[PDB]
């Protein structure tokens, strides 16, 4: 089968559309292709084609044959190919026109950019003599170019007669007509299309079903009997794309568009919005079919609790009596975008209302380098420029950081040739004034002088761990694997016996053994959505935000199915409700110990959202998370032994360079029961030996030839540098252990007691 | 020097935000910056603007707007944001909430540039 | 004539140099390989892969040479140096409150490179044990927990060092010592005999010296003080 | 226990699924022979492979206790 949420955006094969890329015939209205596509087409020698591209764009030119053609491609040239909006790698629909129709009136007018410092007369020399019989079709706004000599001038075709499209006759009687046009009509480049949207492709999705269907395509919804939704509501953290992606999807579909904004509307004086926002729907409205997008709407309808205003409260009043009266089905859709979806007024999320509600959450690694390959196709790019590691490096940067740092980067690259250019005056020279490529020493430096603005988001996230660099815990790793994924990837075989599996696990054991690298592994495994979630980020937003965030963690948790939701140190929060307990620390933190109970009794009914805790004393966790439901599953982490502890040495070794002599399982049996963590520690004390013996080394060796100027280079080169057992010798020394023998032996105790089926082996 | 930010191609910020202790120079720091640049430098008071009738406000601050924009290239030293536009943890006063929306739509409309 | 922006925030770079301190040769050399190298020398670490340890945590005896080695520290990398003590973040939870902590974090996350230093952590980082909680007396519900979650976002920024000092280690919590929060511990020893010789010559080291004075006597007579007692 | 049965029993079954199926890829001139998955039934070795697993949520003195509170409202004992 498929996965079919994102079944629209992939276009299909057809034998109507083609591919671009370059060719090598130069003239402003041919195209080659390959006379296998004619024959398919059943298009002959000269007929003149309609080429249709991006958002909404098409013009007219005369096909021509080559055999260097290929049948999948059109071999465009790079003229037609920037009229039609377009890059080499794309699908273009290709059609005939039947009608010619040799214009009479028309208009044909230069380019500002183009006629500054003209060499003289663009009629004679430019217009007629390149255009005066030779049939070259035309379509009105088409800016092309042309020479009559060293400079090449461009043409916008203010005017046609035909308006449409024409051919050049000598019948054409107009000249340059004296005005040039700037680039000013440039400046509006027609918009947004959806190649400027990136990074979110199924939220996307989601908004094309629901807004580009419902009107293109009302046959389907009437054969199936089903009423469209009209309400949408975009929210996301800002500065993430909402306003892009709401102009970019009503844009590109040719509907009639209306952009209310939040603060325009409240700025006005009372008794003036109310008219204002009924002026505005009654006009979109009778534009059928319309998009109304009111961009804030969190300004206009807040809470009503955290206004208590009159105006506010009528405006309130006035806009949801409107938006109850959108059911004259005559495609009237309402998209309002906001940042929080719990600041808008509840009596917006009633049925009728609106309903739809679609989060546009940050991107992801690939995310983060499709917006920077969308925004830097525009700098004046170096040949060293490395995107991969820049969107790897970055992280919780929304799409407006990221094109701030763009901005930044590009501005470095400004400042670091401030040496040539003077402050008087500047044009100092075209060469100067060229090169300057952002190379990535430039990304590098704006990367450190800037700052995210999503770090304190939630990331659901998909975590690129899997069982690997983990090490022994086989048993541990095949019981999780029977608790989580059957359920998860064959829940209809369950069915067969009847018995629903539990949603819950908890993680027992010494402090640092790879306990949430079990949980991010088997929810790599199972490809389900991964959330950390800490006590202390709990504790401290229930002062933050008056506990609005526990039911909230559940709702993301479960909008995000399948799920693995854990908690870390359960410690802090879910000790034992002692009777010397007092204060307001204690009091929040039983009621934040309540409100997860209470939750854990509704996200655990049903809709299979996983859920698994991990603590580090067993004990004194309250023994109402163990009761059936909930946490009921028990798992113990253990300690390492000799072969996990090989195991794990060489997860942390495999991305470092090693001596062949250092004999990692002497290693092993040079240590005993330590904490997993700790051999990382070591790990990284055997580096920064490692490091501090090279870097003296290099020192040393530049401090000699610097005192010996004549010493030329020798054979001393930077070897490899691999880690020695000197180094490990010397950080093995200073080891210190984290967990005691009591520490272990409380565990053991608490295991045993748990392990009442001893007498069962 | 346009010129450089058109051949590389970003578009130059369009706002800064001076902050820091009270009477430590950023008055003195904009004037310099407005007289040495030789730009058409205006000067938008805090509590002057907030001091007027309503209705008045949003008249002198649409003023002062078009006015920067009619004389290219300009300078809107807005001083005291934060007594013409408060941090809103909850408020009510009607002249208060139109001149934050006046101020945001306006600032919100000045991205037609024109070295403002 | 008073100034009137006393109370506000430090961001200098302090002149107290290597030779101001004497005795802790090996913690000079630990803490010199822990912070100068992974900023100075960056790209290095990533050429071994395993990334650096942020943040260090100094015990010791009181008065025995801990905020000298901060701004020493400071001063050889010649990064900002932002101090803020305990009582500071419980009086500011009554005054800027929640987001207070926050802002600090801010003023060292906008000037990079920095070394934050956190003395009287004992104040502050109390266990949460059984009695743990409390009223806005007992502040380590509130600012402990708003700590941890500042300082776990620390970890993404390349060079924003977290050093503090405690003279009672039993009583710190224990989650400022998992890795990611203080990962590494230093012991701030008393200084010995050679120790007090050299501290006994930085103290007289701005002043004139009789001739019939030994430092070597008083040294031997003054073993077991602190630093304090031999500035004193 | 029984969840636990019924959890080995699925993992058994599964197993015997994809055993199948790469016996089948393997060489795969083996049409379609009559070896249709059966009812799959919890057998007594996924009991007994549980039963050495399952602990005891209950303590030897909690029931006592509890028998001494429900004890000292039945005084009438010794008259019964
Ligand atoms: N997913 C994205 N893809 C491409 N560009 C993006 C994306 N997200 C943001 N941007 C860029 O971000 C810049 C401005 O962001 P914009 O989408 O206008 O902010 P917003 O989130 O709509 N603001 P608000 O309505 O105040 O929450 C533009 O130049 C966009 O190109
Ligand atoms: N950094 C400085 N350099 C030179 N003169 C200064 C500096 N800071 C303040 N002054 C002088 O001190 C006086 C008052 O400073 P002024 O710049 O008017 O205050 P301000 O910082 O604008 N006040 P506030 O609105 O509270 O920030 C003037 O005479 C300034 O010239
Ligand atoms: N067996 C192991 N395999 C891989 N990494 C380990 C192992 N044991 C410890 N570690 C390392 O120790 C660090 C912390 O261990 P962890 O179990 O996450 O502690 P905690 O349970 O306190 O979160 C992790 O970053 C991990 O890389
Ligand atoms: N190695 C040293 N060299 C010179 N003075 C020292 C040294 N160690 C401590 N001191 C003295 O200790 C005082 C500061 O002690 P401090 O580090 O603040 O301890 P605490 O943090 O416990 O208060 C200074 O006045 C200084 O004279
Ligand atoms: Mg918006
Ligand atoms: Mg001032």
């Amino acid at each position: 089968k498929k996965d079919f949420s994102t079944a629209i955006l992939e276009r299909k094969k057809s034998p109507n559309r083609l591919v671009v890329d370059e060719a090598i015939n130069d003239d402003n209205s041919v195209v080659s292709l390959h006379p296998a596509t004619m024959e398919k087409l059943q298009l002959f020698r000269g007929d003149t084609i309609l080429i249709k591209g991006k958002k909404r764009k098409d013009t007219v030119c005369i096909a021509l044959a080559d055999e260097t053609c290929e049948e999948p491609k059109i071999r465009m040239n790079k003229v037609v190919r920037s009229n039609l909006r377009v890059r080499l790698g794309d699908v273009i629909s290709v059609h005939q026109c039947p009608d010619v129709k040799y214009g009479k009136r028309v208009h044909i007018l230069p380019v500002d950019d183009t006629v500054e410092g003209v060499t003289g007369n663009l009629f004679d020399a430019y217009l007629k003599p390149y255009f005066l019989e030779a049939y070259r079709p035309v379509r009105k706004g088409d800016l092309f170019l042309v020479r009559g000599g060293m400079r090449s001038v461009e043409f916008k075709v203010i005017e046609t007669d035909p308006a449409e499209y024409c051919v050049v006759a000598p019948d054409t009687e107009i000249f340059c007509e004296g005005e040039p046009v700037k680039r000013e009509d440039e400046e509006r480049l027609d918009d947004v299309g959806y190649d400027d949207v990136g990074g979110v492709r199924k939220q996307m999705a989601q908004i094309r079903e629901l807004v580009e269907l419902p009107l293109r395509h009302p046959q389907l919804f009437k054969s199936i009997g089903v009423k469209p939704p009209k309400g949408i509501l975009l929210y996301g953290p800002p500065g993430s794309g909402k306003t892009l992606i709401a102009r970019a999807v009503a844009n590109e579909t040719g509907a009639f568009f209306f952009c209310i904004n939040g603060p325009e509307i409240m700025s006005k004086l009372a008794g003036e919005s109310e008219s204002n926002l009924r002026k505005a729907f009654e006009e979109a409205e009778k534009n059928a079919p319309s998009i109304i997008f009111i961009d804030e709407i969190d300004s206009i309808a807040p809470k009503r609790e955290k206004t208590n205003g009159e105006v506010e409260r009528r405006i309130v009043s006035q806009l949801l009596t409107l938006m109850d009266g959108l059911k004259s089905r005559a495609h009237v859709i309402v998209m309002g975008a906001t940042n929080r979806p719990n600041s808008i007024d509840p009596a917006l999320r009633r049925f009728g209302r609106f309903d739809r509600e679609i989060d546009i959450g940050v991107p992801d690694e690939i995310g983060r380098l499709e917006v920077l390959r969308i925004h830097t196709k525009n700098m004046k790019l170096a040949e060293d420029v490395d995107l991969e590691r820049i969107s790897k490096d970055t992280h919780g940067y929304v799409g407006a950081d990221l094109a701030a740092l763009c901005t930044e980067a590009a501005l470095q690259c400004i400042r670091e040739k401030m040496d040539v250019i003077d402050l008087e005056d500047d044009s100092i020279d075209a060469e100067i004034l060229n090169s300057m490529a952002v190379t990535n020493e430039h990304f590098h430096t704006a990367l450190g002088n800037s700052n995210p603005s999503a770090l304190r988001e939630t990331v659901v996230e998909v975590p690129n761990v899997s069982w690997n660099d983990i090490g022994g815990l086989e048993n541990v790793k095949r019981e999780l694997q029977e608790t989580v994924q059957y359920p998860v990837e064959h829940p209809e075989k369950f069915e067969k016996f009847g018995m629903s599996p539990s949603k819950g696990v908890l993680f027992y054991g010494p402090p640092g053994c790879g306990k949430t690298l079990l949980a991010k592994a088997i929810a790599n495994e199972c490809q389900a959505n991964f959330i950390s979630v800490k006590g202390p980020e709990l504790l401290t937003m229930w002062f933050g935000e008056s506990e609005a965030n526990v039911r909230e963690i559940f709702d993301k948790a479960r909008q995000s199915a399948p799920c693995v939701l854990f908690f870390d140190e359960l410690d802090s929060i879910a000790t034992q409700r002692g009777g010397g307990s007092g204060g307001d620390g204690g009091g929040a933190a039983d009621r934040v110990l309540n409100q997860l109970l209470t939750e854990m009794d509704g996200m655990n009914a049903k809709k299979t959202v996983f859920i698994i805790g991990a603590t580090n004393r067993p004990d004194i966790i309250d023994s109402a998370l163990l009761r059936p439901g909930r946490l009921d599953q028990l798992i113990y982490i253990p300690l390492p032994d000799e072969d996990s502890r090989l195991n794990i040495f060489k997860a942390a070794l495999r991305k470092s360079p090693i001596a062949k002599d250092v004999d990692i399982g002497a290693l092993a049996k040079y240590t005993q029961g330590f904490s997993g963590a700790d051999i990382t520690e070591i790990c990284q004390r055997a580096c920064k030996y490692a490091i501090r013996e090279n870097i003296e080394k290099d020192i040393e060796k530049e401090k000699r030839r610097s005192e010996n100027p004549e010493a030329m280079e020798e054979d001393g080169v930077d070897e490899v540098s691999e880690i020695k057992a000197a180094h490990f010798e010397e950080s093995m020394k200073y080891a210190r252990r984290s967990v005691s023998d009591a520490d272990i032996r409380k565990y053991q105790a608490f295991a045993q007691t748990l392990q009442q089926s001893r007498g069962f082996g």
